């Protein structure tokens, strides 16, 4: 039927009896009480059935091989609906179709119940489950590791225009994919006190928190590899707190460490700690464990590979040492050259407020060898610091793992780069930045250290899977191949000229957005013209991120079109979504102002359907699956030098939407593998923003001498968007005025006039297409594939593998 | 190969198949890598996929017949193991002993992997346990509703000599018989306050609680009837309490409702109040909604029975009322007939701090609708009792819902006598006495609402389960009809005198003890003479129990034997076993007692092994049915007029145990079907205890005549039993002397020489067999199918039924 595989009549009768046999025996149910969500979880169930036989003979085949292991640390895992990714890395997509086709059923319906596993924030926690779906397709053998939060990141309502969090119950209907692991309960413990003795420390009279693994099928592409997340829970012992009723439902108290996953500056909260600690402690002796299983461990680098994702994992370099320590009883020396061959750290951001550095009196406390451990860390880096520049006394107190004032605080970043034998940053840009600044110290020291490894995301899910009419277009051209080997659609260039492949590039851009279009209003009751050019900004809700900057130019456009209504512009559809964490009031603002403006905007008469403002409700991966396709214009308008790398950005770009943005993150190399012709840069370059640092930014020139910016501000402060409520934007612009650090008044110029660049461009459709067709064929570079061959050559000295295992 | 089924070729081959299929996809696991407790689990699935046809079947077949629907309250189900119940009401046994036999596996040693359901204290919850059993057995239409606790009774450890208690958590590993049914959640509500309208009263600002249904199949025997066990479990809501995180961490309270079962004195907590209402209003909800599918409320009491374990479901009677006339807006009286009519209500005890008295300012906070209600009800039924009886103002207040005094406090016994058209006791006795005694008042006004139900134990769990061989000697002389009508066990008479019957018998109880000696010295490395006479007491520590009148028994045969060491005694072994509450000093103490002697008698190299003190480490249902198989002598000695019925006696009965009993509860009904000639009673019957309260209980004066028990108090206080702590005993010691209310000393010297009658009796192996004979052969009333089918015909007005559904 398309790019989804083959229906053999074998298959698809085998489907439908495994279909009934699981609604029957597993779900207890008839046909004559069923519901969809019973189909759904059928037709799950039947499909896990394929993964697990691939799954024990993969996992099998690494106990027998005894290759280097991966293993990726992370908090965060935003993994999204699992069926249909499972179903495309099976090559069961179309013959799943036909037999739930036959059994009279609708598979799309079946596949929006699934709920999204949302165990993640935003970037950091989707590149992580990009990379894990990357490394089984390249055969690497590896786990990922976290913590299987009970609630998710919070569901968002709009409630009057005001974000509301729910909380998200993502297992209330059951999980078919994990696989508790309650033989494998491993203790993790807390407090106590450091004794010392004949034979070194001795960590006693702690308090025991059980971790429980639960086990999660992650498929390679077509590769028959399944590897492993394991995500930990926690358990209190039975003897805990052994009136006797309190005894056991303080039992809690201790199961708390696994319940809800923190949302995005940085708070010290202690339970935080403890996640951070639970994780670490339980993945690092399932490590050892494994290793013991193939003591010697001058050969554990060899064998095993960390990667600590932030500085959220750090305490594996100390607890690793803790354990080569006390308990392996390795010498400092051997234990820590072990220790900084098997650890790599992953820099994910630059803005300060975002760096961990938690209070010395909180470590003393919850983990108070791993505090002893950090001192000593810090004591032999500093001397090897003091004897590389002898008498540079400042150098000395920069990069100290412990930074002194008010309270004393260690360093989590400088802790990662101490005990790891590479660091990198997530785009050229954002690594160049940390070896000229933040840590600079640290480079001069030891450039040997420092890397890039540019983001990219997985094109099945990203493409394939929720783009299957431009997948199928591009198969046609040029094949199948560029699913594991991205770098292949720059073939699509000899067809920028195609007339018949500009038809269809464009018609597969515009069944996108009539299919989203009637999602909108089926689901939410909103109406959109499907004409329109689709103006999308989704991502979290940060100052830095400028949603405002696209508010102003949002406002720009409604004042031009009640100034001159009879005269011809360019119809768009201006769509923002992201959630905004619970605590920050301004970005809580941001989304009030943004469905404010609609709420004037959407109800002019004079508009008519010209121009549309909509608030994007409780954005998530399966919403962006289903937005990222229907874009033409991909809003990445970060201020330059505080986005790390972005990875919507390179969403878009797979897609089919052409790219405003500034030179900031990933942007530079996207533009870069593209030609800046075919991308809308605006805006100033990092060198203009510090030279801008440097006079001083001062907001009140910009509103002086721009007249159309004046009447923008002058409109929020007088009460035109909020008639009830004349002063409810008060904070924004008092901000803007006086307060504003990521200069939004600097770059609205250059901005507005960049947008009606793309808007005359949009007027003519072929060559709107062709640009886009240029963008589509060199996003190759962005694919995870390639990042994760980089980590594995550059990093941990591995050799990925298009190699299929046996079926 | 027995009374186990058969073992057909096609069956065997095709249960090892899905047995592997289970292992491979269900359990994601390898031959290789497999632990025996994988191996219970993939059995406990395979057995479970025969269930489902039949329970999807069972639920359908009543969907189109609509026959009265029976309702069954409790708030504990002390449901043991399920496996090997599933395979005997399957008649799976022998066929999954032979397929797994071919697997290379021991099926019994697999069954011991499954953790005990142990959600309930003792004999109440395996009364509903047993009931369960019977109405899927007699064809009914019945349901189980209660409380899916997440832990349920504590495990007891004995430490030192002392009970230690440990959390249950019998979830750990997962549970295969239950089915989560997320889809079924009813919300119920707490707190708020009543607001008046113009049409009637409305519950408002209250919390909502949700209750989440958990299904668990009960299996008819042999008849392919699977009725359902449904369990609440509490879960908060998603936008409860909605800093974020606290918010989230919060939802503990809601769902602490269903975290824990309370242990056996009434405590008036706010979480038991909590415990009960959540299980009443979830439960009618379901009750309402099926009626709904079946709105004249007339034919309400025709559809549907709804019976009360004890008082604790009685919050349904003013639920009832609460729905039907502020929600469906029926009348007042006819709301009342209805409930009378659907609600019966069965009384467990005569102790006077058992009787549930709810504090009237608790009610108002979490139920201010009920009270008022319950305060309604009370008045109306108070007119009625002034009318019937004018001027009895005494009888006013004896007979009021409402108790006045320090706390204003409701009787819920006696708004279960109001709102019920039955009221039953739980053996003759007790019935006796609730309309002699207790509730004179209310037999006064309503003599026809008392009735008695003497209980039973299911012949499944109790003979065929836990002593196959037993079973099948009966069945190779009178058939197999027995299993489902014990009755025809009378036909046993008929072998008294048979010589070949009598060794076989003789034989199986030899086995048994065989069998049990070595699991003491298997799984607690205890040493016990399999040739001495089992002496078992297991049951709940209490002091109504009289425990301690057992340890005054067993201390008299230690000081006879140092008395006269060369002089012939018939060889013991004492067991007793049972938990004590955490909260009762008292119990707690005995338990140390038991131990304490233990540790004298078992070391005194003069004693031999002609006496033994074994206490039964963490008494529960999986350990009954091990010991109970294997006892000579069955002790149930409570003060006369105490014991309400107990079922450990009917148990040991039926396995080949002789009783040594006081006239108290269903042992009187025991003697009187075998004979008083075949049972060993002794002591005060109901009448001497009354005699010896009205001239005042003396302890001294048996302490002054029985120079016998003047040793055992001396040897007690001054410290024999308790070398380092001295004075030990010294609470034990003064409540006999001075607070003893159940006149332990009193039935001292009966129950010595009653005892010394048992000896006898066992030093003449053929006589003590024949009597054992008489008793099992008689045992046939004790069936709960008996129970059970008194209470369908008596009280819920339906016919039981041996007819088999279709396969
Ligand atoms: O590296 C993943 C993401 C982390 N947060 C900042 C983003 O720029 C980045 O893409
Ligand atoms: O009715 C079940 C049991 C309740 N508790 C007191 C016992 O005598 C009785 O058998």
């Amino acid at each position: 039927i398309s790019v989804r595989g083959l229906a053999g009549v074998e298959n698809v009768t085998e489907l439908k009896k495994n279909f009934n046999r699981h609604l029957h025996f597993t779900l207890v149910k008839d046909r004559n009480v069923a519901t969809p969500r019973d189909y759904y979880f059928a037709l799950a169930h039947t499909v896990r059935d394929h993964l697990v036989g691939r799954w024990i003979r993969t996992q099998q085949h690494y106990y027998e091989k005894d290759p280097k292991r991966i293993y990726y640390l992370s908090l965060e895992f935003y993994m999204g609906r699992t069926l249909q990714n499972t179903m495309v890395n099976l090559a069961l997509e179309n013959a799943c179709d036909e037999a739930t086709y036959q059994l009279g059923l609708d598979m799309e319906e079946l596949e929006e119940i699934e709920e999204d596993a949302g165990l993640g924030n935003g970037g950091l926690g989707r590149l992580a489950a990009c990379f894990l779906d990357s490394m089984a397709t390249l055969g690497l053998a590896a786990y990922g590791y976290g913590i299987r939060y009970e609630f998710g990141i919070f569901n968002q309502k709009i409630c009057g225009g005001w974000q509301m969090e729910e909380a998200d119950d993502w297992l209330r209907y059951g999980n078919p994919w994990e696989k508790a692991r309650p033989e494998f309960t491993l203790p993790v413990h807390f407090y106590g006190r450091v004794e010392h003795t004949s034979q070194g420390a001795k960590w006693v009279d702690t308090q025991v928190v059980l971790a429980m693994p639960y086990d999660t099928p992650v498929p390679g592409y077509r590769n028959n590899v399944v590897n492993t997340m394991r995500l930990w829970s926690a358990k209190a012992p039975n003897d805990f707190n052994l009136g006797y009723i309190q005894a056991v439902l303080d039992r809690n108290l201790a199961e708390n460490i696994s319940r809800v996953l923190y949302p995005n500056f940085f708070e010290g909260k202690e339970l935080r700690l403890k996640q951070e600690y639970f994780v670490v402690a339980a993945t690092l002796q399932d490590i050892i464990r494994r290793f013991k299983s193939s003591t010697n461990f001058d050969a554990f680098p060899d064998k095993v590979a960390i990667q600590l994702n932030d500085t959220h994992p750090s305490l594996a370099i100390p607890e690793l040492m803790r354990v080569l320590v006390d308990l392996e009883r390795l010498d400092w020396d051997k234990a820590w050259e072990v220790t900084v061959k098997t650890c790599a750290y992953t820099n994910h951001t630059v803005l300060p407020e975002a760096l961990e550095r938690w209070p010395v009196h909180l470590l003393e406390t919850l983990l108070p060898r791993h505090l002893q451990i950090i001192y000593e860390i810090n004591q032999r880096f500093l001397n090897r610091v003091a004897a590389a520049f002898p008498g540079d006394v400042d150098r000395l107190r920069r990069m100290s793992l412990v930074e002194e004032g008010a309270v004393k605080r260690i360093n989590m970043a400088h802790l990662c780069i101490a005990g790891s034998h590479a660091v990198n940053g997530v785009a050229r840009i954002h690594s160049e930045i940390l070896k000229k600044t933040i840590f600079k110290d640290f480079y001069e020291l030891e450039p040997h250290k420092f890397q890039n490894k540019t983001n990219g995301i997985t094109p099945r899910r990203w493409l394939v899977l929720c783009n299957p009419g431009l997948a199928e277009i591009i198969a046609e051209r040029i094949g199948e191949e560029y699913i594991s080997d991205l770098d292949q659609l720059r073939k699509l260039l000899s067809y920028v000229d195609d007339e018949a492949f500009i038809r269809d590039v464009a018609k597969v851009k515009q069944e996108n957005k009539l299919k989203f279009a009637a999602y909108l209003e089926r689901e939410y009751k909103v109406h959109i013209n499907p004409n329109s050019l689709f103006d999308v900004q989704v991502k979290r809700i940060h100052e830095y991120k400028r949603q405002l900057l696209n508010c102003l130019h949002v406002i720009t456009l409604y004042n031009r079109i009640k100034k001159e209504p009879n005269k011809f512009v360019v119809p768009r559809t201006v769509m923002i979504g992201g959630k905004a964490a619970p605590g920050y009031h301004m970005a809580k603002m941001i989304i009030k102002l943004i469905t404010a403006i609609g709420d004037v905007v959407n109800h002019d008469p004079v508009v008519g359907d010209r121009l549309r403002v909509i608030f994007l409700e409780n954005y998530r991966v399966s919403l962006a699956e289903k937005v990222i396709p229907a874009a033409d214009l991909s809003e990445q308008i970060s201020t330059a030098g505080t986005e790390a790398s972005g990875t919507g950005n390179m969403k878009f770009m797979l897609n089919g939407a052409l790219t405003i943005g500034t030179m900031d993150g990933a942007n530079v190399e996207m533009a870069e593998e593209a030609g800046e012709e075919n991308f809308f840069i605006f805006g100033m370059r990092v060198e203009d923003v510090d030279r801008l640092d440097q006079r001083g930014y001062n907001a009140q020139e910009y509103y002086d001498r721009i007249p159309e910016l004046r009447q923008i501000i002058e409109q929020l402060s007088s009460g035109f968007f909020s008639p009830k409520q004349p002063d409810l934007f008060k904070d924004i612009v008092n901000m803007l005025m006086h307060h504003d650090r990521f200069k939004v008044f600097a770059d609205y110029e250059e901005y507005v006039k960049c947008q009606e660049r793309v808007s005359a461009l949009y007027k003519n459709p072929r060559e709107w297409t062709r640009m886009v067709i240029r963008n589509i064929a060199t996003s190759g570079k962005f694919s995870s594939d390639r990042t994760i061959a980089q980590y594995a050559r550059e990093i941990w000295g591995v050799e990925p593998s298009r190699q299929r295992l046996p079926a």
